[PDB]
């Protein structure tokens, strides 16, 4: 059982004011972290959704899967993300 890929889609570059998803790619629950702090808590979704992405949205993400008592417990190597303009 592997370390998580977090990926962006459709890009880690969205163009300002556009959609993009954050997705933990690996029972375990998902978070996500940006520049040190959590953007979302343990959960069963491994989507990471920014409907309208902005300025304050571009940094360093990282995703985590682990069940509820960390008998399993994996974070994603890093993902820059740079909104575009």
């Amino acid at each position: 059982f592997p370390a998580p890929i977090l990926r962006a889609v459709p890009s880690a570059e969205p163009q300002a004011g556009s959609p993009m998803t954050l997705s933990c790619q690996t029972r375990l629950l998902f978070s996500f972290y940006k520049d040190g702090r959590i953007v979302q808590s343990r959960g069963l979704s491994s989507e990471f959704q920014i409907p309208t992405a902005s300025e304050d949205h571009s940094g360093s993400y990282w995703c985590e899967a682990a069940t509820e008592d960390n008998q399993v417990w994996k974070q994603s190597p890093q993902l820059e993300i740079r909104v575009q303009g």
